[PDB]
């Protein structure tokens, strides 16, 4: 209801690259409906695009608790850990992404690179 309205507005602002606004609007939506997995996921993405990887991780984790079939979310969580230098975590989440979407070339590549980084 208003939760959907806020989510819709977050999405519009997200797509235009206004992350600060999108983050505000997603947070409003989730105050009203905390079960919207796509709102958690997109909030995560918006923080990720801001370079705020610890927030991204928090919100990706919440999205995946609600929707553990979101292959892209597993991949982006892996990216977020990779950005923090947490290559063990990145590797795990990339492996999970590829189980659901074996065709994610970038997941395979980052997984490979992450394995090099640890050694
Ligand atoms: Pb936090
Ligand atoms: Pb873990």
């Amino acid at each position: 209801n208003s939760a959907e309205a806020w989510y819709n507005l977050g999405n519009a602002y997200y797509k235009q690259g206004d992350y600060d606004e999108a983050i505000e609007y997603y947070q409003k939506a989730l105050e009203l409906d905390p079960n919207n997995a796509e709102a958690w996921y997109n909030l995560g993405n918006a923080y990720y695009k801001q370079g705020d990887y610890d927030e991204a991780i928090e919100y990706y984790q919440k999205a995946l608790e609600l929707d553990p079939n979101n292959a892209e979310a597993w991949y982006n969580l892996g990216n977020a850990y990779y950005k923090q230098g947490d290559y063990d975590e990145a590797i795990e989440y990339y492996q999970k992404a590829l189980e659901l979407d074996p065709n994610n070339a970038e997941a395979k590549q980052n997984l490979g690179n992450a394995k090099q980084k640890q050694g």
